[PDB]
DNA sequence: GCCGCAGTAC
DNA sequence: GCCGCAGTAC
C-alpha cells in the first residue's frame, strides 16, 4: 500500500548527483499525468540497482515475494506463461522507485476484463506508436521533417499526432485511435504509412532496421505496434548519464535547432506550468 | 587431405534409418556441383551428432582441434572475433560429414586477399539470393506463383534466376551478380523487388518478417542479402526428419501443382543426369 | 559472496 | 555422465 524506500539518498546517476530520494520525487511528480498512459498496461521494467554506471537487467516476470496489492495479468507466452504487473497507482510508481526501476517499458494495447471469466487478457491496440531513429549524421530539421510528415499521413485519415522527445536519441509519435483495433491491423497502418513515407522520401527515409541501409536516414520504426513489442513509457526516467525524460513536448519545439533532450526537473515545472501534453491520448 | 569416418553406419535420420554412411557418401557425390557454390565463403554448421530427434547447435567458429588443412578466415564481430572454416575441397565435405554436420549455411559473399595483407577479408556480393518463406495456409500454387513474379521482376532489370527447395517448406532464388555488387547495395535491391511486388500483390506478398502479417502471405525476404546473415547452401542436406535436401530446380518443375522437397538420393541420381543445374551461378 | 532477473526473428 | 558449440536487431 505504501512502499518503504530504502538505500535513500543513495546515487544512481553518478555524473549528476542523482539520488534514489530524487527519483522517488520525481515519480511521485509526475504520478498524476504519467498513470493514464500505463495503466491497464503490462509494465516492463529495466533496473539499474547500483547506479547507472553498474550492470543493469530487464525484468518482465514479476516477483513472487512482489507486493499482494500490485495489479496483475499474465499473457501466453512461447516457452510459458508470463505475469505481468499493472502499473496505476501513485503507489505503483512508488513500488518503480524503490525497484531501482528506472525505466518504464508498456505496449500500445491494455487488457480487458473477459465476458464470463473476467479474465484479464490482451485488449485491442488503443494508439499507434512510432519510433523516429536518427541514423548516422543525422541532423535535427530532417529528423522534424519526417516527424512532421508522419503526423502528415496521420492527419490525412483523420488522426492526430503526439510527439514525445524519449531522452535517449529517438523521438516517439503516439496517435490515440478513437476507435481501438487489433495490434495486427495497427501494424498494418503504422506499416503502410512508414513505407508509404518512405516512398515519398527516399533519401530521407527508412521503414526498416537494416542497419547497414541506415546511415542518413531516419528510421520509421513501425513494428513496435506488434502485439508482443514494448516501448519507453511516457514520463519515464532513462538509464543513462544524465537523468533524461520521455518528455512530451509540442510541434513547434521540434522546429528548434538546438532542441534537446529533457531533463527530470524541466519535465516537473512544464507540468505544473501547463499540465498533461499528452491528455488526449489516454481518454 | 585425409579424414577417418567415425560411426559410420550409425543413424542420424530415424524415420528413413540413414546413416553416417550414406551422409559420408551423399557429400562425396554431390562434391563436384556443390563445392562452386561454398567455395571462398565462410561456412556455418548447424550439426546433428546424435541424429535428428536430438538437440543440434549452430556452430561458427572453427575448433582447435580441427584438420590443420582446412581453410580458414577470421571476421570481426563487434562482440568478439570468429574465424570460420572455407570448406573448397572433396576432402572438406568429408569432414563436414564426419563433423555430423547435416547442414552448411553461408553468406552470399567470398572472402577476397587483401593488397599486401594477402589477409582474407569479405568481398562483395556474388549472387543475390530470395527467400521465399510461406506464411499460414499458403499453398503450393501461390508460392510458384510469387517466385515466377520475383523472376519477371529481375528479368526486368537484366538479371537471371535459379530456383532451389530449401528442403524445408521454403523456396530460395538465386541470381547471379557477374559483377559483384556491396551486400548494402544487394540488400538495397532486394528490398525494393520485394517491396515492388508486395505493392502489386498485397493480399499475396508481405516484404517484412512480422509473424503476425505473415499469415496467408509469402514473405519474399530479401534481408538475407546482408553480409551478416546466411542462406543454407545449395545441395546440403536438411536437419529435417526426412533427409531432404536443397535441391536446385528447373521453372518448369516450378509449373507442377504437386512439386514437394527432394531428398537427397533423388538429388544424387538427378545430378547424373543433369549435372549441376545452378552451374551459371558461380563461374568463378 | 553469488546468481538470475526478456522477447522472438532471421 | 555433464558442458559448449551464433550473431544481431528491436
Amino acid at each position: 500500500q505504501r512502499v518503504t524506500l530504502t538505500n535513500a539518498d543513495k546515487v544512481l546517476y553518478p555524473a549528476t548527483g542523482t539520488t534514489k530520494s530524487d527519483i522517488f520525487d520525481y515519480y511521485a511528480g509526475v504520478a498524476e499525468v504519467m498513470l493514464g498512459h500505463i495503466a491497464g498496461r503490462p509494465a516492463t521494467r529495466k533496473r539499474w540497482p547500483n547506479g547507472v554506471d553498474q550492470p543493469a537487467f530487464f525484468e518482465k516476470q514479476l516477483a513472487l515475494s512482489a507486493p499482494p496489492w500490485l495489479s496483475r495479468a499474465t499473457v501466453a507466452h512461447r516457452s510459458g506463461t508470463t505475469t505481468y504487473p499493472i502499473i496505476d497507482s501513485a503507489t505503483g510508481l512508488a513500488w518503480i522507485a524503490q525497484q531501482a526501476a528506472l525505466e518504464v517499458h508498456v505496449p500500445q494495447w491494455r487488457f480487458v476484463a473477459e465476458p464470463g471469466s473476467g479474465e484479464l487478457n490482451p485488449g485491442p491496440a488503443t494508439r499507434l506508436v512510432f519510433d523516429l531513429d536518427p541514423g548516422e549524421g543525422v541532423m535535427m530539421a530532417q529528423l522534424a521533417e519526417v516527424a512532421r510528415a508522419v503526423r502528415d499521413l496521420l492527419a490525412d485519415i483523420g488522426l492526430v499526432t503526439f510527439p514525445v522527445t524519449s531522452g535517449s536519441k529517438g523521438l516517439h509519435l503516439y496517435t490515440p485511435l478513437d476507435e481501438p483495433v487489433s495490434s495486427r491491423g495497427a501494424t498494418v497502418l503504422a506499416k503502410r504509412v512508414a513505407q508509404r513515407l518512405e516512398q515519398a522520401m527516399p533519401a530521407l527515409v527508412t521503414s526498416t532496421m537494416t542497419k547497414s541501409l541506415r546511415a542518413g536516414k531516419v528510421f520509421v520504426d513501425w513494428s513496435q505496434n506488434s502485439g508482443s513489442k514494448t516501448t519507453i513509457a511516457p514520463y519515464s526516467l532513462r538509464g543513462r548519464t544524465h537523468p533524461t525524460v520521455a518528455a512530451p513536448r509540442t510541434w513547434a519545439e521540434l522546429d528548434d535547432p538546438a532542441l534537446r533532450q529533457l531533463s527530470y526537473d524541466e519535465v516537473l515545472t512544464r507540468i505544473a506550468r501547463d499540465g498533461d501534453l499528452l491528455e488526449r491520448l489516454d481518454a
